């Protein structure tokens, strides 16, 4: 009952950036039933297992907002060491750098990884469950090419390409991209017969 | 102010095992002027640098407790990768082993490497901040030895010694041991003159 109670109300996108918030709603499209709306909200990081720190972050963001509200967090999982660093990937990125992150795996034949965004949504009724929304992108850590700018893009190399994230025109990694998926499946939860 | 108003008074430490709790109360010594009281209080596990993690944690103690709290967390701190997995080692340990441990460091020359521990202890008025009690230990990250059901001990060897934590007699431990440290430092907080 989740999404149909939810159209043509406000959420709450839990971002600082109205670039950001942008994007989400052109993912969305058109017929995406409910309106967002971007707020800064302060949450703790947590550790966990991804889908854990997702409904935690979202249930802190409950308290908050105390009324629908969505979250999005995004890992860079090796396979070669059981999906780390994950969560923990901004530390990572921040010590060792996409040089770095590559050279993590030095030690490891198997260079595989995927990226994984999730986004979390709740009703801000805390007698109603956070519900998930994932995507996936399978690849490799590789020696960074391209710029360096774009977080940790320099070093994943997507199946199927020659060229990692951060080399890819945007109009290719969108279409391989681990946030539309998520984003994807949120879209798919509200269907598109009520916009 | 803290330690003069906390003399003679329960302070809680955050354990769910009371041989912990007595482990504590002996490093301490009989001149420490407090009742230390073990109470298992739900606490998250956050993400950030580890004096911010510990100082989170012992807010939520306070939160939850309402008094003198007390709380405990350990890292094990790379030096090649910036002092990680630092914060998140219970989760490399899990997905890597010991063994792994050390062949996350394959591609770096530098195997240097340091325990850590940080006690973190607040009145439990909110308007009192937590004060923090550390102690290192440095040491080289090696290929496991000893006894394996001994957390990450099999892969840190302390400087000065041919020996792993895990190798090492408790009492050899324990002369160069991270938490021993940190706990001399809270003990040094409170003197030895109030009981």
């Amino acid at each position: 009952h989740m999404a149909a109670s939810l159209v043509g109300k406000k959420i709450v996108f839990v971002t600082g950036n109205a670039k950001k918030l942008e994007e989400v709603v052109q993912i969305l499209g058109d017929k995406f039933p409910c309106t967002l709306v971007a707020q800064k909200i302060d949450l703790p990081e947590y550790q966990g297992e991804p889908d854990e720190i997702s409904i935690q972050k979202c249930q802190e963001a409950v308290r908050q907002v105390q009324g629908p509200v969505l979250v999005e967090d995004t890992c860079l999982c090796f396979n070669a060491l059981g999906g780390l660093p994950g969560p923990y990937i901004k530390w990572f990125l921040e010590k060792l750098k996409p040089e770095g992150l590559h050279q993590l795996l030095a030690g490891f034949e198997d260079k595989s990884a995927y990226a994984l965004c999730t986004f979390a949504l709740s009703t801000g009724d805390p007698s109603q469950p956070v519900r998930l929304f994932r995507g996936r992108t399978s690849g490799r850590i590789v020696a960074p090419r391209g710029c360096q700018d774009f977080g940790w893009d320099p070093c994943f190399q997507p199946d199927g390409y020659e060229q990692t994230y951060a080399e890819m025109p945007k109009a290719e990694k969108n279409a391989v991209s681990h946030r539309f998926r998520a984003l994807l499946e949120l879209q798919e939860y509200f269907g598109s017969l009520a916009a």
